């Protein structure tokens, strides 16, 4: 089954598109919400296209609808962070990703971007790179994957891995689409492939200098709903949409620093996995929002530098705290349940 | 469910309107219904695009039909009021929002726009601003809100404000097409949002100088209505469209005068929300055209300059009868039953 | 029927496809699946456009999903073979097939080009030519042919053959759009027509001048396919797609070489027709992936100097196994049941 | 969503079962499966009506099939244990309920009804008495509750417990079905009602002398599920069907014992409570398969004398367990993690 | 899907049925087609209820029609072999199983009943006993199993085989009109159960005499074609229905005699088995009509008498064949690739 709304004559739409703009532009703000994984938006007008993000204005929301605010001081505040073009609108319009904040002007609950870009700054000498892998299955309305049979199962696993073909790939228009939204967007997107499983797929974001993986990822994810949105399916990031044998369909996340990438990196690379080794629990506790589980290239190791993978983290995984604990674990060294205040 | 004419193939009709126009130019007159809060519209032929509105010229319609005449003169008239371009059309073509008058040459019962106008011209030295909130909510044909199931709800409240998403926001392509449609004709709308149940969306409207707001949120509410009967859906600004326990659903107006937004403008906010808190029932008979009522901006009073919040107006609100008690109230320092006559 | 993807509002995808793409350009990788006759494939983004083969890097795959890697060494490599334009993507993005290696750096089970191309590379100067006629039907998602009736036949053999008209042809969509693919992505397609069932067609690839053969094939089933399932029907390379008195339905394979084409060179044609003779049972080992078989034309016989035809080969038939035993039988003399090692 | 079984004409069905039958008997054997809470059954002939059930012949099963075998000896056996009526078949037809037996004649892991008939034969002097409440929910095949909105919520609770009305109460028929089929085939079923949410019923057993219950309630299982089967939807016994506030949703099971129900018999209740008291982490094992937790009815404490409510079973209980523990706890007075032997 | 003729009212059709029949008394001839697998039926008109098979006249058809006879002499006969009691017409109609002559008044091709009745009647002192169970699949009209999802699998194999449940058997009604008309016309039938992939059932017939046997089955056969056909679905005794890893899907025949049923007969099974294990590719060519494959079942070796079983056979075999083979390779004690003529 598909949304109500994908059945809307979408040609009256593209007409209605098409006229032309005029002086004013449209921006999109986007925000995590308050439980975590999932993102809000709300568009507002500006009298000039924004050449930086900080000419964009300070906005704020109705906390009290976004599960992250009390009732005596509802409103929230959206501070801009991350701008990008919006493919939905194709020009000069702009997607706004923001921060939330509290009444008291202080990071809000979910707001682990204004740690995780300290954390960047303090090893910016280091240069860190990331790259991370979504994978996600596309949703029906009903509530099953998308092209499976009403009451069943499309049929034993093997032939849909990178498949092609009508029986093979189910909904490769929306992943097309994506791809050429994010790349229109500014999205270090690299690249796509489709699942074990149909309906379920995977974009590789990355290389990211910094707090810029979390951003990319973000607006990569935003950009995954909207356009499902538009196709009326559903874009799932649970790491156990169906059940079955299928177990983790989570995020892998690449990271390399500056040494890593020179030679002789390959000892630097060792150093971080076995500083990771240590720190697994921890790791297992950020990763959640509410064969190796560290896995080293052996392209990299015959190259004896580059970067290594972590199959830990899940599909709804926050990005920001994932980069921020690789940084923390691997970099700073810190050892123990809570992480130190660098204040 | 939706109309049978969004059934037609769009195709047809985008052939159509592409066809070179000629020299001659539709004007579509949009007046007001006689129950205060539907809109009535009609489109003429003029020889030439007209480069103001006073080029317009007077038309009539039968007012027997519109709720707003006796049989034995039905006629009444149309004085054009406001021009903005025709989104639906275009270009050359202009929609032209006009008064109604009756046979004695008079204001028609309905016709609040031409007090209004008279005491937004008394006041014009201190140049009011107001900005005005419109919620509304995208129904099917089958007078259930757009996209709901059948005999059903959607879910709890809570994921859909802001929210992305085929199972979050329903109808966006209407908000969209309503944005850019107002974009494109003139209108000054500063940005739209998904409200807390789907399917219900609103758009703000401002700031604007005057009788602009009337003007501009009148003809923003046609273009909403066109846009909806191009998708073949219903905009209803019912402040109690479903059951249940939402209850408001209602329009926000915010004022703002010269003084108030220069410096030391809080004490006139303050002395305007005092004024305000005097006339609460007369402004609540005027708003229906049969945590805080009137709330202060918590940015403005940091900056202790700006404007004013008004909770109490519904959806189905008249913007002229709106701002012309606020004026009355605030500038003109009006008490009692019923207004005064600046005659 | 079709499938669900085939059912998703096409005009998003191609709103989303008329972004301007940017800087970065889109590869797919298309590898042979470990069953032989299967297809993946996965894309990654490139900095800048490739202006040949060998500025595209390798890349690997899990091939414990594609049934040809054990569980201990999954991975495996993909060294790019063959560079092509995008049909789908419209340019500078690129089709780049290639071959398979093991942990080993060594051929894979399927991959057969990697000795097609040294036995190629050593009768260079003999320049062979091929042309390969496929077979396919067009059928739906559930298991019968395209636009067959439901548990029905359509009619007797006989009107279908080249036949044009709604009773005659089906799918014929399909056909043009792959036509028009293969022509912008450079496949050597030399014409098509329709087969003596409905849904039943047939494209040629040729002449070509080497490992070409085989790659241009594979590169038109992975075009096929592609436009298949944007079409939301399935290519079957099946040899008996439908039970029923019709046998073969499957690929034609036509030789010639340099002194074949020059004059006299029909005495060249029988010799390798004479030698093809006693290794019947090696080439119908080898076509298989798990009137006359071989055929002379007629105009080739009265100019003296041409090609042969060989009809053994099935519809799924591997390009590379066909064109390497045709080599090995008629250029290298070879006999035996197995081929000799020319290490 | 319903079975495509259920969309068969059934008068054809009526019309074959409306045969005179002949002077053979078929009996169904019931069995419970390897998982501890599925139900099979197979029916074979017997010459002539059985009027004991020591007259029904053992019978054998294939156990690999059934998730309670190996490979070597696959083979288990059926040993009637209980014999109703047969609601499906109108008569002489049986019902067998059989317990299950390995190829060494010993009981299988899912037999809990040996050992528990055995604590049942040591305690036959206090007559106990088990009264017990099923809870279930209607659903469709598409993985639904039946007559639920698709994606979709039926609205609110509170109109829907007992509740009458097309809007109130979701599948009364297969309720009054069952109810029949019960009375018929001489379980002792002594009410339903309807559930806070539409679809979710429930069925009491009750009072029953010992085995009897759980006997009473496996084949009023399996009457629920052939019922459901008929009318093409499933009755799922799981504790929580439905994702959201509602928590239990599982069987009470209400004990008495002689002298419980004479006078003086509320010390003995309180005695039994203390003594559950203490078990409380056994009982939670042994209840699951892989206000108050126990509570004592009101109207039994005014008159001093009656039974107890243990409200902790879940839905998908195995009967035979929950008495034996209850009887165990109670009667034997047993401590500790594992049951002691009463060999 | 089901077949348009069982979308007919069906109520007309027992309206019609229900009347009053008169002295005539209707007759349906059954035979076996051809193919060897294949039932054909037509009804004639009596004047009377026949008593015996011998009062049933001899009839004739066309073997041109039925794939066993040539164009210049197509009329073959009917003799009436067995007479059973109408299930379809509930009395005094009877059907009658008839054998094939040639124009020659010589057994048919597909006649195996006139050699089996001969070597049954040399043997006839032993009384042999056979029992065999029928394994059948429901599929749809449109060629996949009955109740399976459109171009989908149910699931995976395990809750099915006996199971109970809308989701767990499909189409009992199928097998409880098959059962209960079998019961009414005097078939052997000993019992039914559901197989592990859904739609799969299996009926058993037996102990039969001799001959009864393969009567028994053919005419269970043509009911259960006649049933499925009142129900718009079709029964398939084809060996591999779907493909997949399930491979048997077969009849499976228990044959006992005189001395095997007495004491001390598990030494006469034992050398039947050691007879039969030298006669596996005589009996494996005789079964087809174009664990361990002989098995003994425990509780019969634990009582030392009884009966074996053959797993060899398929689900479309001949009984006659099957039951001849048995016979002609343990009693007669025959060995050769061709059987003796006892002329
Ligand atoms: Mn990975
Ligand atoms: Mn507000
Ligand atoms: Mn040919
Ligand atoms: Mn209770
Ligand atoms: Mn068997």
């Amino acid at each position: 089954a598909t949304s109500a709304s994908s059945h809307l004559n979408k040609g009256i739409k593209q007409v209605y598109m098409a006229l032309p703009q005029g002086d004013k532009v449209q921006a999109m703000y986007i925000w995590i919400d308050g439980t975590g994984e999932g993102l809000r938006c709300k568009t507002r007008t500006l009298d000039s296209e924004p050449k930086c993000i900080e000419e964009l204005p300070e906005w704020n929301f109705d906390g009290s609808s976004t599960f992250q605010s009390e009732g005596s001081n509802s409103d929230m505040y959206l501070v801009p962070a991350a701008m990008f073009r919006d493919p939905f609108r194709k020009d000069p319009n702009k997607l706004v990703f923001c921060e939330v904040f509290k009444y008291n002007r202080k990071p809000a609950e979910t707001n682990l971007r204004h740690t995780c870009k300290r954390i960047m700054d303090m090893v910016s000498n280091q240069r860190p790179w990331f790259g991370m892998e979504q994978e996600y299955t596309l949703m029906g309305t009903d509530g099953h994957p998308f092209g499976w049979p009403s009451n069943g199962f499309p049929g034993p696993q093997g032939p849909y891995y990178c498949g092609v073909g009508a029986d093979k790939a189910y909904g490769r228009d929306i992943v097309e689409a994506h791809y050429r939204a994010c790349l229109y967007a500014g999205i270090k997107i690299g690249g796509t492939n489709a699942e074990v499983m149909p309906a379920q797929w995977e974009f590789q974001i990355g290389p990211c200098e910094g707090i810029d993986m979390g951003d990319h990822l973000w607006v990569a994810r935003f950009i995954l709903h909207r356009v499902c949105e538009d196709f009326g399916v559903i874009a799932t990031f649970d790491p156990k949409p169906i059940p079955g044998n299928w177990n983790g369909a989570g995020c892998h996340t690449n990271f390399s620093t500056k040494a890593m990438r020179e030679e002789n990196g390959l000892k630097y690379i060792e150093e971080a996995i076995e500083k990771l080794s240590k720190r697994h629990q921890y790791h297992i506790r950020a990763y959640d929002p509410k064969g190796a589980s560290i896995r080293i290239p052996r392209t990299v190791g015959q190259e004896k530098k580059g970067y290594f993978e972590d199959r830990r983290p899940s599909a709804n995984c926050d990005p920001f705290a994932v980069t921020e604990a690789l940084i923390r674990t691997c970099l700073l060294n810190e050892t123990g349940d809570e992480p130190f205040q660098y204040k």
